[PDB]
């Protein structure tokens, strides 16, 4: 199999859910038993991302992080070390307006490589998705960190995120471009 | 007067209340009607910094940062331009269930100089602190920022924050040193 490139955009913006995706169909794929299912390769649900390894699947899947910002330049692929999936806090219900919030998580699997590392109240730092400090306030801030990613099967993409929200700033659109299998 | 120079700590943990803090008398003094008390030129609300001006007190209260991050480097008091304070979301109750939490904000005065500017997740930056990244999670970073502020009556105080939690990492105790009156 070839390296295939595509560039894809999902809806993750509802907390009480994921969205699973498929590397080989390049497709969102339903999924109603994630921890004993092979045909999902990564998961997303606002800014967190799930694969398919650890304690979230009992796939082949692991992420590293290249050290590149380009997708042009992560060329070598490493062939050892993908780091599974742990548990860390997930909002599953989020309640908002002018005058407050409630929200309800839970403790289930995620990908810290790509997600980031997780503070107490659940934001994370070192993946896909930062803060950002400038004088109008505090922004997310894409990485562009470019991470080899391998799927339930074990074979790899090279995947990129670049966008957080849709043009009308809705929150929790994910874009990412992706390029599978790479070796 | 010559100037004097005092390091404090004040508990501001709590989120129904505010602190409020008088320069010349060097202690937290009490207050109801905020808006219309010219004893208190600074009142600290967990990581938010409020002054008695603007939006929040009729007093002749404002903010400058010096640039400056040592407060021996900033030597020259500027005269003029000290920014009041401007409405802002405050968060006023929180309360912890065992899988999720509610809080209650409410839209009131602050001083966007000191606290940061506020963005529309309640995130500040350019102030005294700013939730930033870590390789650890992202975690809340001192600034160092060398204020001078004008406290109720005019008068200015040199201010730097160097602390926002207590050594048991309590958060909300704010340690602060100033100088004051300076010209």
């Amino acid at each position: 199999p070839e390296a295939v490139t595509k560039t894809v955009t999902i809806d993750a913006s509802k907390y009480e859910t994921w969205q699973y995706f498929s590397f080989s169909k390049g497709e969102v794929v339903n999924v109603t038993d994630y921890k004993n299912d092979l045909n999902w390769d990564m998961a997303l649900h606002r800014y967190d991302v799930r694969l398919n390894c650890g304690e979230s699947g009992k796939g082949k899947g692991g992420a590293v992080f290249s050290g590149k910002t380009e997708m042009d330049q992560a060329t070598t692929v490493p062939t050892d070390g993908y780091t599974v999936d742990v548990l860390g806090r997930i909002t599953v219900k989020y309640e908002m307006g002018p005058d407050g919030h409630q929200m309800e998580y839970e403790e289930q699997g995620f990908s810290e490589v790509i997600t980031g590392k997780k503070n107490a109240q659940g934001f994370a730092s070192g993946g896909w998705l930062e803060f950002s400090h400038g004088p109008a306030g505090p922004t997310y801030k894409l990485s562009k960190r470019v991470f080899f990613v391998r799927g339930a099967d074990g074979n790899i993409a090279k995947v990129q995120f670049t966008d957080y929200q849709d043009a009308e700033l809705k929150k929790g659109v994910i874009t990412f471009t992706y390029t599978y299998p790479v070796k």
